[PDB]
RNA sequence: UAAAUUAUGGUCAAUUGUUAGUAUUCAUAUUAAUUUUUUUAAAUGUUUUAUCAUUUUAUAAAGGUUUAUUUUUGAAAGAUUUUUUGUAUAAAAUU
C-alpha cells in the first residue's frame, strides 16, 4: 500500500513541477548558449549562388 | 735480481629507521552497448539631434582558404596650450 503511495506523489509532483522545472533548465542552458547558430541565415546562405 | 724492517702501545663492528626522485603487471586501461540526461519553432524597439538632413555607435554565420604576426600619428583617452606632428605598414623561424 505504501509503495503505491510513493508512486502516486512522485507522479503528482511531476504534474505540478513540469512547467517550473522546464523554465529553470532552459535558463541554465541559455547561460551556456554563447554564440548560438542562426539556422535561417545558413539556409539562406546556402541558397545564394 | 733487495732479499720479509718486528713494543701486536690499543681492539671494542654494524643497526635507532629522518627522504638530492621518469620507473615498467602484453594484460590491464580508453572507446560504443547492458545506461545517457535536458531543451530549443523564425517572423526582431539601439539612442540623441539643429527635421524629408546632419553628430556618436569598426570583426554574426554558411561558402570560398591561409608558413607567420602585431602595433592607427590622426577619432577617444586628453588636462588653461598648439602643426590631420605624438617611430603602426617590417625581419628570423618551423607544415
Ligand atoms: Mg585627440
Amino acid at each position: 500500500a505504501d509503495a503505491v503511495r510513493r508512486a502516486k506523489i512522485r507522479t503528482v509532483q511531476h504534474t505540478k513541477n513540469a512547467l517550473p522545472f522546464a523554465a529553470k533548465k532552459r535558463a541554465a542552458q541559455r547561460a551556456l548558449q554563447v554564440r548560438r547558430r542562426n539556422v535561417r541565415l545558413e539556409m539562406s546562405g546556402n541558397r545564394r549562388r
